[PDB]
């Protein structure tokens, strides 16, 4: 009950016109969307990587391949749920997740509760163990120019 | 045994005509950080880590850029109120770690003072607070000195 | 026992011609390598900073002109870092990390990096993790101008 481990996750996707904007499982109206072979859900990908990392199971690319017919059409919530199943099977219980989305636009505050609810459901966690934060990049860099969106995640687990 | 972790990120532009305040320390420099508050990028990152570890949202939720209450605000006062709310939520802080990334000025002479400020504001001994500082090895807008970034991690426990 | 602490680390180095690419102690075939005073192993630097941070010992810049470390490679420095963490009364519980590089492919080398780090930190493999991804062609990382590493470390004061 004291074998705690920490994991950390990072992801980024390009933001361009012509695709939907989906973050934390939430479709957000915007003139641009994230590019990636999946649904490009940068927040769920970062959290997934933090969870695999806390369990020392490698990373999201080692677990899911575009070539794998099991996951070919899978959205990022299905990937997060499978991640959590593998983390549990390796012997770990998740204690909490925290995260940050960095986007110059749109405003993400109205969507935070919905994202937290999706993530908590997918991880079978109480809502008060899941946190999502959001901020701009103060107009600096490709993030500040609206050319991508970044997500960071931290996860604490314990080996039971 | 109810431990929780949080992580924080912040960045502010470096501009002429502003005080440079990082970790609560007013640093002599021809430029300063631009923000609604005093724009203390390090304290904001730590504030976000603490709110995040307690699942209390983020700094924008508690101390909005849009609220005139916080124009020019002392970010140490914001950090102390953050810590008060984290305590009110049932959490004790176990440690904080952080990094400042900047091309200039030299931060080594100021790091110990930043650590002491953060420790005081969080009611922690110095040995549970850590401030790291580095350059971005000449890359990107940080390499060009256009802003300063801070990162933070916080461990809390629900008592 | 229960005095846990967390640390976090970040580093980035430029990719330059005429130098070997060494990440996680692994020499990787590539026409460029990382620039730095050391061998510029950006992954070991990030982990080193996370460990110093978790133990509240400052940072890599304060720890490392010293004739003990003049020509030291990054694994010797990681080992010395781990010594100083132990000196302060801390035991390492786990390390996690991410390498961000547009090229070359790091997947074939990850297992060796983890084994190198585990040996240097005197940890079992199941307490060390290395992740790797691209930057989706964004920014200086996406243009192949540098490689970034991030790390998180958990320690306990015994
Ligand atoms: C079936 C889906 O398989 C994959 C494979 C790689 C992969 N990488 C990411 S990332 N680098 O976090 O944008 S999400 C993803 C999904
Ligand atoms: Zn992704
Ligand atoms: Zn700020
Ligand atoms: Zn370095």
């Amino acid at each position: 009950s004291m074998d705690f481990r920490i994991g950390q996750g990072y992801d980024v996707h390009q933001l361009v016109p012509g695709r939907p904007l989906i973050i934390g499982g939430v479709t957000i109206p915007y003139e641009r969307g994230l590019l990636g072979h999946s649904d490009a859900d940068v927040l769920l990908h970062a959290i997934t990587d933090a969870l695999f990392g806390a369990a020392a199971l490698g990373d999201i690319g080692r677990h899911f391949s575009d070539t794998d017919p099991r996951f070919k059409g899978a959205d990022s919530r299905a990937l997060l749920r499978e991640c959590a199943s593998r983390v549990a099977q390796a012997g770990f219980a998740i204690r909490n997740v925290d995260s940050t989305i960095i986007a110059q636009a749109p405003k993400l505050a109205p969507h935070i509760d919905a994202m937290r609810a999706n993530i908590a459901a997918d991880l079978d966690l109480p809502l008060d163990r899941v946190n999502v934060k959001a901020k701009t990049n103060e107009k600096l860099g490709y993030l500040g120019r609206g050319e991508g969106i970044e997500a960071q995640a931290a996860a604490l687990v314990v080996r039971e």
